[PDB]
């Protein structure tokens, strides 16, 4: 069950980013973003996951501000988590 403010399918940004909370049913292979091979990108290993809000699977993300994402999601800003 996910958080009350939980990124969901008609948020605007998540569509235009193709933010799903499973990276296993996104597209990620498609936008090959860089950094990583695609198949090993998801929100955990992402520089916008913030790791001192939300709780469990369930962080923030700065794209989404007010919301959570899972951290075994992914979105097409999917960045490698550098510092
Ligand atoms: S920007 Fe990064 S942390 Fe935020 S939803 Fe997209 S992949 Fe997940």
């Amino acid at each position: 069950a996910a958080p009350a403010n939980a990124v969901t399918a008609d948020d605007p940004t998540a569509i235009a980013l193709k933010y799903n909370q499973d990276a296993t049913k996104s597209e990620r292979v498609a936008a090959a973003r860089p950094g990583l091979p695609p198949e090993e990108q998801h929100c955990a290993n992402c520089q916008f996951m913030q790791a001192n809000v939300g709780e469990g699977d369930w962080k923030g993300c700065q794209l989404f501000p007010g919301k959570l994402i899972n951290v075994n999601g992914w979105c097409a800003s999917w960045t490698l988590k550098a510092g």
